[PDB]
């Protein structure tokens, strides 16, 4: 059966709406009055934050606040514009503020927690991750929280999938996933046995359904998934 069903808040409960405003609004406070544009800066930075990143899939864990450090340095130097001190403060000073949620998320968190192990399974560095969910009201409605920093790899590394279904006490088998992206999961989560859930709200990733067990638009969908794996 169904015992523990997965998420990944940071990337598939955040609506996308919410999360380029918490970016441009950091750009926005980085740059004050210098005359760049905070939309392109902020294009250019998801470009090599990035490429960054690729560079450290499926490593060793770093903090992604270094890493991200890193690639505003080049973007300074890039454009000529300061290097922001404590960007890290400004940054989850931001997402506290304009953070936001796919509206259906709490119900279907709260609905969930009664009859299985709910988690969450983030890409992100422990402490800063924290404080935004409990900024977003949702901590403490996830049975557990698991991160990269936590397993000490960074995805499609499978030892944070390990780790999530330690704390939930089960193996794979009884477990979904929920993530938007079939890559970092199914190198990893696919080879511990859980069942992936694929949320794709537009229909934009046709092309990555056959690397997932479900597809849904909604996340109303999940439960009516586990409670029939589960009749
Ligand atoms: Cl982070």
């Amino acid at each position: 059966m169904i015992r523990a069903v997965f998420f990944d808040s940071l990337g598939t409960l955040i609506s996308v709406e919410g999360a380029y405003k918490v970016r441009l609004k950091i750009m926005e406070e980085v740059l004050g009055d210098y005359p760049l544009n905070p939309a392109t800066l902020l294009d250019e930075y998801e470009k090599l934050a990035r490429e960054a990143f690729s560079n450290y899939a499926g490593k060793p864990y770093r903090p992604m606040r270094d890493i991200l450090e890193e690639v505003m340095r080049k973007l300074a130097e890039k454009y000529g514009f300061k290097y922001p001190e404590n960007l890290r403060e400004i940054s989850l000073r931001m997402a506290c503020r304009y953070g936001e949620l796919y509206p259906e998320v709490v119900e279907v968190l709260k609905s969930l927690k009664g009859k299985y192990h709910v988690g969450d399974i983030l890409q992100r560095d422990t402490e800063p991750a924290t404080a935004f969910l409990d900024a977003l009201g949702i901590k403490d409605l996830f049975d557990s929280i698991t991160t990269s920093e936590e397993a000490g790899f960074f995805k499609p590394h499978p030892r944070i999938f390990e780790l999530a279904l330690k704390k939930a006490g089960v193996k794979g088998e009884k477990a979904v996933y929920v993530g938007d992206n079939p890559v970092k999961d199914a190198g990893g989560s696919k080879n511990l046995g859980m069942t992936s859930i694929l949320l794709d709200r537009k229909g934009e990733k046709r092309e990555f359904w056959d690397k997932a067990d479900f597809i849904v638009s909604d996340l109303r969908e999940v439960i009516k998934i586990v409670d029939e794996l589960n009749g």
